[PDB]
C-alpha cells in the first residue's frame, strides 16, 4: 500500500469519483494509474475547471474533487472560488507541489507558502508536513468541505509523496462518517411557533440554501400553513420556490431602503437559508419597517453573527422546517393571490428584445429545464417570464463573479443528464469562461448555450448612467462572432435574428443530443 | 481637490498614464472623468489584463497600472501574478471595493479580508483605513512596486472614497522621488576583482535581471574581459546576451546534476541577475563540481538568502557590472570559439517540424524582432535556431504559468511600437489567454501570433515518460480550429501547412500593420 493507493481508496469510498482538472508535471504522479471506475473531465483553463466542479457539486448535492497545477493553476481558479464561497459549494481543491527537497530553494513550479494562496476564499488549507500524513489530510479536507457551512478547501501535495508507503493505521480513514446534528431543541421550536403564530401579517424570504438543502417543498408547505407570501432573498443564486405559485412575489431588491419599502406591511419577516442581506446598490434608509421583527434560520454561523438585525437560529434547514411545519397551527387568513402574468412587450422593429427571447423559452423549454444564467442586465425580465416549477432549476454566480455561466452549465448538465440545461449568457460574460464550450464538445454534454449579444457591458452602462458618468472607458464589447468562436471549439453554432428563427433553433437544439450555441443579437438602450 | 483628482495627479507625475483594466461597478467612480491624456486598454478577462500589463512594464522598463473588479476580478488575475513575481515586474494592481459601511455586512461585491487575497504573490498589500489616506497609499504602492527587488503590489479602494475631499498636505506626494543606492563599496569591488582575476577558467551565467537592468552590453564586455564563455541561467524568461556571439553557450539545463556536469571544467562560476538556481526536473547529484566556487550578484535579498551555495552581493546590477568591467586587469587567455550552427532537420514530407518553422523565422523576421514564447516542448529548438542579437528580444513566463503568451505579446507590442512582436504559442497555452486576440484587433496592435498546433500537451508527454507514467488522462487537446477562433475575436487568420505557405503568411503579416494569426499544424 502507498499514499497513492490509500488516497484513491478514500476518494472511492467517500464517492468522489469524478475529477475535474487541468494537468501539469507536479500532478502526473497523482494521475498515474487513474482508475477505470473514475472519470476525468479536462478543462482548458482553471477558471472553467473550478466552475464546472462547482456546478457539478451543487446540482449533484455531493462534494466535487478538483486537481490543479501548482501556484499558477491555483491562481487561475481563484475568481471561481469567490462564487463557490457564497454558494456553500463543497469543493476539494488539490494542487501538486514540487518535490519536498526543492520547495525551499524555490525551484521552478514550487508553490511558495502554498496554504496562504487561496485564502481568504477557502474554509481550510494545508500542505502536509510529511508524505505519511497525506491520506489523513485528504480525509480532513473532504470532511471539512462537506460539513455545514459547506465550502471550498485546499490541499497542496509534494509530488514525491504519492509513491511512499502508506503508514500503519491508514485503513481507518476511508470508511469514516461525519454527521451534523442540527435539529432545534424543544425550547427553540416553541419560540419560533409562538412568534410566527402571534404575527398579524408574516412574510417568508428564501435563499440559495433552501434549494441546496432540498427544502423547496417544505418552504411551500410553510407558506401555505401561515397563508403568507414568499420572496427570494436579494442577489439570488438559486431558485428556492415555484415561481408561478400564488404566494410567490419575486426577488427582493438588493437595497436597504428597498427591502423596508417592499415589506412595510409585514410585522414579522422570516428569512431562511440566506444572509441578512446581500445588499448591492447604495440606498441608505431603514433596515426594517418601524415595529417589524426579523427571524433568521441559517446553516452558517458567520451569517448569523454578521447580520445587522434579527434573532437567528443556526442549524439543519430541512430538519428545522420539517419540525416547524409539524408544530404550527393552521391559520384561516385568506390565501395570497398570484402575481399577474407578464404582458408581451411592444414590438419596436429593431433587434430582438430579451423579453421576447424569454417568452419563447417559456413556451418551448421542458417544464423541468435547468437554467444557468449569467446575463447581467436581463435578470428581472428572466424571473418575470420564465417559469421555474421544480427544485434545482436556476444557477447564477453567488459572488457576481463572471465566467461562472458557461462552465457551470457543463458541470450541472453532467450531474443531471436526465434534465436539459439551457445557459443564458451575455456577450461580456461568455468570454470569462469561453473554453467550457470545448469540454462540452469533447464529452458530448448537450447544453443549449444561448448568447445574448447586445454589444456592450449593459449592466455597467446602466449603472454609469445612474451616476451621471459619461466618460468611463471600457464599457463596450464590439466585434465578436460567437458562431466562429463556437465552431472553433467544436460546437454546432447558429445565429438567430428573429423570433421565428430563435424558436426553430431552440426547438432543434432541444430535440438533439449535442451541445449547440445560439447567438442572438439583442436590443439594448 | 478630491481623492480622485489627487490620485490622477500622482499617476500622471509618476508616469503611470496607461491603465490596463476590466471594469465593474465598484470601479466606475474611479473611471469617472478619465483624463484625455491617459489611455485605457480593455481586456475581456483579468488574466489577460494582468499579462498585458506585465509585458508592458517589462518592455517599457517602467511600472504599469492595473484596475480590476473586487474579489472575482482580482482572483481571475492571480495566475498571471505568479509570473510577474519571478520576472520582478513592477505592477500596481488596484481593485475596487464596496462602500465602507457595507463591507463588514458582506454586501454583494464586498471583497472580504481584501489584503490577504493576492498574498503571497505581492510584495505589499493594503486597504486604506480612511479615504484621506488613499492618495498616500497609492504613492506607497508605486514606490514599493518600483524599488529593487521590483514586483507586484495590491491596493483595495472602497468606492465612496474617490469623491471625498483630499486632505491637507496631499500636495507633497506627486513629486516624490525614491532612488536606490546600490554600488559596491571599495572592499566589495576589490573582493570580486581579486577572485575573478585569480581564477584559472571562469564562466559567466546570466539571468533575466541582466536584460531588465539593461546590462546586456556590459555582460558582453565582462565576458570578453575575462575571455570566458557565457550561459543563460535555467528556466529562462528573458535573453541576456547576443545568441550568436562567439562566447555564447546556450541555456543551462534546469537540473542539479546537469549544471555541475555542463560547468565541470570551471573553477569559478559567476551568476548575475538570476536565482541560484531555478531547477525544474528532479535530477539529483552534485550542486557544484569539486573545487569550484560560486559568486552571485543579484538585486533580490531573497535570492541571495535562499541559495544553497555561493557568496552573494546584493545591489544595482548595471552599476556593479560597470564598476567591475572598469576594474578588471588585462587577460591574455584565448577567446572562446563560437558554437557550431544547428544542422538542418530532414523533412519527412508530412506535418511540419517545429525546427523548420524556426529556420523560416530566422530567415524572414527583422533582426530586431521581439519574441514572446509560450510553447513548452519547443524551447531548446527555438534557442538553437532563432538568433536574438539585441536586448529586449525574448519573453517566456518566469513561473511557467501558461496564459502569459498571447496577453504579454500584446503588452510588449504596445510598449515598443517601433519593433515587431512575434508570438510563438502552443495550442495548449493559447487557450489560457485567448481573449488577448480581441484586444489586439480593437486597438490595432500588430502582433504576429503563430500557433504551433500539435494536438497535445507535448511537454507533459515528455514528463510522463520521464516520471514513468503511461495512463494519465487529460494530455490531449484535439478539435481546435484557431482560424475560426481568431476570426471570432476579429483577427485575420490563415492556416499554413507547408514551409512555403508559412513563409508566405509570415512575410505578408510582417509587411502589414494589422495583427495576424498563423495556425501551423506540427509534429510532436
Ligand atoms: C470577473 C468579473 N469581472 C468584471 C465584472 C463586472 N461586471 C458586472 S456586470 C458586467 C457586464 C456583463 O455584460 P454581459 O454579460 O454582456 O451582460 P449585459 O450586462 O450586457 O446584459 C461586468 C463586466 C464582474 N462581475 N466579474
Ligand atoms: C496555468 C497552467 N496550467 C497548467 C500548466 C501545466 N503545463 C505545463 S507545459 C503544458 C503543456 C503546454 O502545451 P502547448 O502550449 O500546446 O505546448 P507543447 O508542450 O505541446 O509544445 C501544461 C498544460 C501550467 N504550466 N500552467
Ligand atoms: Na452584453
Ligand atoms: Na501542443
Amino acid at each position: 500500500k502507498t499514499v497513492h493507493s490509500a488516497s484513491y481508496d478514500i476518494l472511492r469510498q467517500q464517492g468522489l469519483t469524478t475529477v475535474f482538472g487541468n494537468p501539469g508535471s507536479n500532478e502526473l504522479p497523482f494521475l498515474k494509474g487513474f482508475p477505470e471506475d473514475f472519470r476525468y473531465i479536462l478543462g482548458l483553463h482553471e477558471g472553467a475547471v473550478v466552475g464546472m466542479a462547482d456546478g457539478f457539486a451543487l446540482a449533484s448535492g455531493q462534494p466535487a474533487f478538483v486537481n490543479l497545477h501548482a501556484a499558477a493553476g491555483t491562481g487561475n481558479g481563484m475568481g471561481a472560488l469567490t462564487n463557490a464561497w457564497y454558494s456553500h459549494s463543497p469543493l476539494v481543491i488539490t494542487a501538486g507541489q514540487q518535490v519536498r527537497s526543492m520547495i525551499g530553494v524555490e525551484a521552478m513550479l514550487a508553490n511558495v507558502d502554498a496554504p496562504q494562496l487561496p485564502k481568504p476564499l477557502v474554509k481550510w488549507s494545508a500542505e502536509p508536513a510529511c508524505a505519511e500524513d497525506v491520506p489523513r489530510a485528504l480525509s480532513q479536507a473532504i470532511h471539512m468541505a462537506n460539513q455545514a457551512p459547506k465550502g471550498p478547501v485546499y490541499l497542496s501535495i509534494p509530488y514525491d509523496d504519492w509513491a511512499r508507503p502508506a503508514p500503519a493505521g491508514v485503513e481507518h480513514l476511508a470508511r469514516r462518517q461525519v454527521a451534523t446534528a442540527g435539529l432545534p431543541s424543544a425550547a427553540q421550536l416553541r419560540s419560533l411557533v409562538q412568534r410566527l403564530a402571534a404575527a398579524r401579517n408574516p412574510v417568508l424570504v428564501l435563499g440559495p440554501d433552501v434549494d441546496g438543502s432540498r427544502s423547496n417543498h417544505l418552504a411551500v408547505q410553510l407558506a401555505e400553513k401561515l397563508r403568507m407570501p414568499a420572496w427570494v432573498a436579494p442577489s439570488a443564486s438559486r431558485c428556492p420556490f415555484p415561481t408561478r405559485h400564488p404566494s410567490f412575489r419575486g426577488v427582493l431588491p438588493a437595497a436597504i431602503a428597498g427591502i423596508s419599502r417592499c415589506l412595510a406591511d409585514h410585522d414579522l419577516i422570516l428569512v431562511v437559508g440566506a444572509p441578512v442581506f446581500r445588499y448591492h446598490q447604495f440606498a441608505p434608509g431603514d433596515y426594517l419597517p418601524a415595529g417589524t421583527e426579523l427571524l433568521h434560520i441559517t446553516c452558517d454561523p458567520g451569517e448569523a453573527a454578521r447580520a445587522p438585525m434579527g434573532d437567528a437560529l443556526v442549524g439543519d434547514i430541512v430538519e428545522t422546517l420539517q419540525a416547524l411545519v409539524w408544530a404550527l397551527p393552521d391559520c384561516d387568513r385568506p390565501q395570497p393571490q398570484a402575481l399577474p402574468p407578464a404582458a408581451p412587450v411592444e414590438e419596436l422593429g429593431g433587434l430582438l428584445r430579451p423579453e421576447t427571447v424569454f417568452d419563447v423559452i417559456d413556451e418551448l423549454a421542458p417544464k423541468d429545464a435547468i437554467y444557468v444564467k449569467e446575463s447581467t442586465s436581463t435578470v428581472g425580465a428572466f424571473w418575470q417570464r420564465v417559469e421555474m416549477r421544480e427544485p434545482g432549476s436556476y444557477y447564477f454566480p453567488a459572488a457576481g463573479g463572471l465566467g461562472f455561466g458557461l462552465p457551470a452549465a457543463v458541470g450541472v448538465q453532467l450531474a443531471r443528464p436526465e434534465r436539459r440545461v439551457i445557459g443564458v449568457i451575455g456577450d461580456g460574460s461568455a468570454n470569462y469562461g469561453i473554453t467550457a464550450l470545448w469540454t462540452a464538445a469533447q464529452y458530448q454534454i448537450p447544453v443549449v448555450f444561448i448568447i445574448l449579444k447586445n454589444g456592450t457591458y449593459g449592466a455597467l452602462r446602466w449603472f454609469a448612467g445612474v451616476l451621471q458618468v459619461s466618460d468611463a472607458p471600457g464599457l463596450d464589447v464590439p466585434g465578436l462572432d460567437f458562431c466562429a468562436i463556437g465552431r472553433g471549439y467544436g460546437v454546432h453554432s447558429v445565429q438567430a435574428n428573429t423570433r421565428e428563427a430563435f424558436a426553430q433553433a431552440l426547438s432543434e437544439a432541444l430535440a438533439g443530443d449535442r451541445p449547440v450555441l445560439i447567438e442572438v443579437p439583442t436590443l439594448t438602450i
